[PDB]
């Protein structure tokens, strides 16, 4: 077949970041057409790109059922929207049948993550846990998450728009303190079922330039709610867990600051920290794979990408023997909300 030869062509172009700008543009619909057309070029591209970065592993990671896997599905998508390049844009039906394909793909996707952590599995007991096999696997595992990250964003934004307010998985509004009040309670519902016991949760808000004005801002409030989520998870295990021999439990923090280009949220717990030495290893992939609330792989490194992926991060500090902060940086404005593509 042409797998290869596909490979070897759109892996010639550059992915195309956009913006929340170009975002929100591309559903306020009836363009929709133009949707299609960019995507049948863009998928193809973005696909590729990552294809080709998984090409060069080593044989003996390639050669794993794991990976192989994967790449075939990757294979498949970008077969199935090939069939588009000639089509026309013009047929309802053209459109219609791309979306179907778009749907398709990402189920077949669904199980990426589980999946790579089984290729890091049996790489760990078949060829050792060193330094160097971890600096590898992170810098592979933060680009290819990072690249499916955006093909998703892509894939969900034409699918959601064409079956106001929301723009696909885009609220132009979103309450960032709501989405927090959210993924809060969710994480207290699991933590009071496993543990009997939660933390309140406290919020504030700086709106340096507007004292007075809720903080508001565009995003994608799913990828904020995971992000939360998972912090969440943590500061209530540590918060819990390093105080059962104690009749308080101190509530989690979590401040939210919106200054001229950063928006920023913390969420502090007082679980008694982690020492500097042990932080590193928090967001390695290979460190947190093994054969609750948590104890459960690959949650901050993939939160961290989520925040990477608009040019925010996710940083965490921590004082031995008090508590962990964690600091989510998101951008304010819009217009510096730019996808970051792996590079290649
Ligand atoms: C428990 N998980 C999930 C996880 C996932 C895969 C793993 N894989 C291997 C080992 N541990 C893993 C842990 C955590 O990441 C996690 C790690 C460290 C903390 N701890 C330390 C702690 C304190 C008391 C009791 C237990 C732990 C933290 O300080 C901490 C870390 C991140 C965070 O957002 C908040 C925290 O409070 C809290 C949570
Ligand atoms: C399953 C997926 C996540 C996975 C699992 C495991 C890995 C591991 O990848 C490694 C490990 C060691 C080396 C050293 C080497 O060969 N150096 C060459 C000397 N110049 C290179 C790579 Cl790409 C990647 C991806
Ligand atoms: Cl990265
Ligand atoms: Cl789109
Ligand atoms: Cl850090």
């Amino acid at each position: 077949g042409s797998a290869p030869k596909y490979i070897e062509h759109f892996s010639k172009f550059s992915p195309s970041p956009l913006s929340m700008k170009q975002f929100l543009d591309f559903g306020s619909n009836a363009c929709e057409k133009t949707s299609f057309t960019f995507l049948r070029q863009e998928l193809p591209v973005r696909l590729a790109n990552i294809m080709k970065e998984i090409n060069l592993l080593p044989d003996r990671v390639l050669s794993t059922p794991s990976v192989q896997l994967v790449q075939s599905w990757y294979v498949q998508s970008l077969l199935d929207i090939m069939e588009f390049l000639d089509k026309d844009p013009e047929d309802h039906r053209t459109l219609s049948q791309f979306t179907d394909a778009l749907v398709t793909i990402r189920n077949r996707h669904n199980d990426v993550v589980p999946t790579m952590a089984q290729g890091v599995l049996e790489y760990k007991d078949t060829y050792g846990d060193d330094p160097v096999s971890n600096q590898n696997i992170q810098y592979f595992l933060d680009r290819f998450y990072l690249s499916r990250i955006s093909i998703r964003m892509l894939i969900n934004q034409h699918t959601l728009i064409f079956d106001p307010k929301h723009i696909g998985s885009i609220d132009p509004n979103c309450n960032v303190s709501e989405v927090v009040k959210d993924a809060y309670d969710m994480a207290k519902l699991l933590c009071d079922k496993y543990y009997m016991a939660s933390p309140d949760l406290e919020i504030q808000e700086i709106n340096a330039a507007n004292s007075k004005q809720p903080i508001h801002m565009v995003y994608v409030p799913s990828h904020l709610y995971h992000m939360l989520f998972e912090l969440f998870k943590n500061a209530m295990r540590a918060t819990v867990e390093s105080h059962e021999s104690s009749l308080i439990l101190p509530p989690i923090k979590v401040m939210v600051a919106l200054g001229e280009e950063d928006l920023s949220i913390k969420m502090s717990d007082r679980g008694g920290g982690v020492p500097l030495r042990k932080i590193e290893r928090l967001f390695s992939y290979m460190y947190s794979t093994a054969p609750p609330l948590a104890g459960f792989g690959y949650g901050l490194p993939i939160s961290r990408l989520y925040a990477k992926y608009f040019q925010g991060d996710l940083q965490l500090f921590s004082m031995e023997g008090f508590g962990t902060d964690a600091v989510i940086y998101l951008k304010a404005l819009s217009t510096d909300s730019v996808e970051r593509l792996p590079v290649y």
